């Protein structure tokens, strides 16, 4: 619950929503919608996602 500055139409704040509130791996159809809010290219968006997951480490220990 980031409490500081209003950010509902933010470029990231939103991306973080469709990431968990919808799915960590959004499809083209989805990205298309973000293109507006984010104001980027359907391809520019993915870049944010692909990286998002990468940065976010998986849950649970790494055995094996």
């Amino acid at each position: 619950g980031s409490s500081g500055s209003s950010g509902t139409a933010q470029p990231n704040a939103i991306l973080e929503k469709v990431f968990t509130a919808i799915t960590k791996h959004p499809d083209e159809k989805r990205l298309e919608g973000l293109s507006k809010q984010l104001d980027w290219d359907v391809r520019s968006i993915q870049r944010w996602f692909r990286q998002r997951r990468n940065q976010e480490k998986p849950s649970g220990p790494s055995s094996g």
